[PDB]
């Protein structure tokens, strides 16, 4: 029985695919730090940390390693958590990393896996894993565009010839959408709300396009009054949430358009045929596909299972390592 794993080390969520088992771990990429005698201690990791949240730290939140020690501890914790005692002790590991990850960041990730016992580590770039999981024909000379909207980043890439031809990331994704909602409630309604409430609003009435409709549906939002601090409830409409999200949505649209203008022709025309493939959790924002379509004049398809696409692509590379080439940049023990 195998301990080989592929890790989607996301800005917001970490997923681990295990050989012969599938996705065995899907947890937020968060650590709870405790202050003990002026020292900071990694007290809890993942869903256990989120459930007890001490200071919250998301060490990968912006698509770069913010805290190396904490990121390493988080990686080791997750690897240890999925380890099977009755399985091999020296597994092969794949980790998905952002395209712009630096040598130092990549070395840190490789070392984390080697220090947890891996006999070999291969790194794969996020948009390649996303394309593979979305089922894009990244072997053909046909141009493909994938737009992966995650937590702290959106990555856009043009693929062909088993390779990335263009890639660019911007620090706008689902986190900035939540922050926009938090900011809207504070400035427009004098109401302090937390990330959990912001995410519920985004999922329930959040949308990339205002209702022609008028104001659309509405929900009740519970928070604390800004000046007072007393619990207060405020009704918010789909129109209002659309207003709140307009700015980060606009920045995601701009990222796609910037990528398009930088797309080396020939490839331009291969794109307007089958369009753009959206993946990542951020792609689940209602109407974002239509909004991108309307402002690029390009067709837009949302990948099946956009939250899991990267993990499933990594898993496919893990299971069928002969299927493709040098998608992996590898390091042995
Ligand atoms: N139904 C939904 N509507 C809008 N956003 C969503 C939905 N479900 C999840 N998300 C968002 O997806 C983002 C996480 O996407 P993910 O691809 O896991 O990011 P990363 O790979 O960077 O960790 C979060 O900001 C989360 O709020
Ligand atoms: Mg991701």
């Amino acid at each position: 029985i195998s301990n080989d794993i592929a890790i989607d080390l996301g800005t917001a969520n970490t997923l681990i695919y295990q050989k012969g088992k599938g996705i065995v771990l899907n947890e937020p990429s968060v650590v709870a730090l405790r202050n003990v005698g002026g020292r900071k201690v990694v007290h809890a990791v993942g869903i256990e940390a989120k459930q007890m949240l001490m200071e919250a730290i998301r060490p990968m939140r912006d698509g770069v390693i913010a805290d190396f020690e904490v990121a390493e501890e988080m990686i080791k914790y997750f690897i240890r958590k999925v380890h099977n005692r009755k399985g091999s002790g020296n597994p092969k590991v794949i980790v998905c990393v952002p395209s712009g990850a630096t040598a130092v960041e990549r070395r840190a990730i490789n070392d984390s896996c080697l220090n947890a016992g891996a006999r070999r580590v291969g790194l794969i770039d996020e948009p390649m894993a996303a394309a593979i999981g979305a089922g894009l024909p990244i072997h053909e000379p046909t141009g493909s565009m994938v737009v992966d909207i995650g937590g702290g980043t959106t990555e856009v890439a043009v693929l062909s010839l088993s390779g990335i031809v263009y890639s660019r990331s911007v620090r706008v994704g689902g986190d900035k959408m939540d922050e926009a909602i938090i900011s809207y409630m504070r400035r427009h309604h004098n109401l302090l709300i937390g990330e959990t409430t912001a995410e519920r609003i985004k999922k329930e009435i959040g949308t990339a396009r205002a209702p022609a409709d008028g104001e659309g549906l509405s929900i009740d939002v519970k928070g604390r009054d800004l000046m007072q601090g007393v619990p207060r409830e405020v009704r918010i409409s789909e129109k209002q949430a659309a207003d709140a999200l307009a700015e980060p949505v606009g920045q995601i649209v701009e990222a796609v358009k910037v990528a398009l203008e930088a797309t080396p022709p020939e490839l331009a025309d291969d794109i307007a045929d089958k369009g753009i493939m959206l993946t990542g959790g951020g792609a689940l924002l209602r109407g974002l596909d239509a909004e991108i379509r309307d402002h690029t004049g390009l067709p837009v398809t949302v990948a099946d299972d956009p939250l899991s696409c990267v993990a499933l692509g990594c898993g496919k590379v893990l299971e069928h390592p002969k299927w493709m080439k040098g998608v992996l940049e590898s390091t042995l023990a």
